[PDB]
């Protein structure tokens, strides 16, 4: 289930963080505009860039903590406030987050592993609602 | 305290994992004999090798799972048994583990972050005692 999925992802975190972020960026090419330096690069080139590896790992490290602190796939309101108050997320909307979780769930469904994709879909929806309550447009 | 420390360490897992492993290896040079692929290389050389970062991340991730499952800094006997039974740990003794935790506590005290170094010291002592009870020499 959901809790075991967190353990699975953490056990190969750099690989999953990069694979999932790349799936997001290739499913939604417009989202690359939020990173500027990622345009015109293939996946293998991105994976060789310092800020790409460091950044995807930090995103995923924190995403797994938020997932781990949730109850029944509902994140804590304090974790949602943190994500909203981050300077780096000024200019983001909940739509950016919704798209991340659509790609993550699709990636899980296609991997052939025993992920509880339905719990991740609920988690993403519940996170987006929490982000709005915390003030994100 | 202990639980926040786990969150702090997990938030930047690869960076802490590398720095703590290097602190251990440089404090206890003889221990590097267990890691024949890392002999003859400076800290910066090791950090440039993908296999070093991957190895340290996987170890440290499991250490944080064990710490998170502990009650009052006492690890679960099942987690201690897992560590004893791993093939990669054939030939190790509790002494190797004690030295790791000395280096880890020394790293925390020196870092100038508000780690609960006393709790990591207790955790390391209780883990060493649990490894004995699970069959490690
Ligand atoms: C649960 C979901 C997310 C979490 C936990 C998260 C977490 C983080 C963290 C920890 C950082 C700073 C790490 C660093 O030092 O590089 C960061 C930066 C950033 N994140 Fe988020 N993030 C999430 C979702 C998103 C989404 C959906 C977008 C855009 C579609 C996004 C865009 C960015 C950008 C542009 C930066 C800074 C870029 C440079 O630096 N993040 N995020
Ligand atoms: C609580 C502490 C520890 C945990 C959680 C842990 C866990 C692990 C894990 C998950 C691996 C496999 C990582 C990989 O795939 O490369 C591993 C491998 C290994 N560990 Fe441990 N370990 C711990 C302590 C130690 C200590 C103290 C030593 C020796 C001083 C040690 C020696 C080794 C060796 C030699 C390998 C094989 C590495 C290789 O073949 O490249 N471990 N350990
Ligand atoms: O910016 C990111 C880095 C890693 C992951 Cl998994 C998702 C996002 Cl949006
Ligand atoms: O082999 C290791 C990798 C990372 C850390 Cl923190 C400790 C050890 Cl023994």
């Amino acid at each position: 289930g959901f809790k075991q999925d967190i353990a699975t992802l953490r056990g190969d975190l750099r690989t999953y963080a990069q694979d999932i972020f790349l799936a997001f960026l290739n499913k939604y090419p417009d989202e690359k505009r939020n990173f500027k330096n990622y345009v015109g690069k293939s996946d293998q080139e991105l994976k060789s860039m310092a800020k790409f590896g460091d950044h995807t790992e930090k995103v995923f490290n924190l995403m797994m903590e938020v997932a781990d602190r949730a109850t029944d796939c509902v994140p804590l309101a304090s974790d949602a406030s943190t994500l909203v108050q981050m300077k780096q997320h000024s200019g983001l909307t909940t739509g950016n987050f919704e798209k991340l979780f659509v790609a993550l769930v699709e990636y899980m469904r296609a991997s052939g592993q025993s992920f509880d994709s339905q719990s991740w879909d609920r988690f993403g929806k519940n996170l987006v609602s929490a982000l709005s309550s915390a003030g994100m447009k």
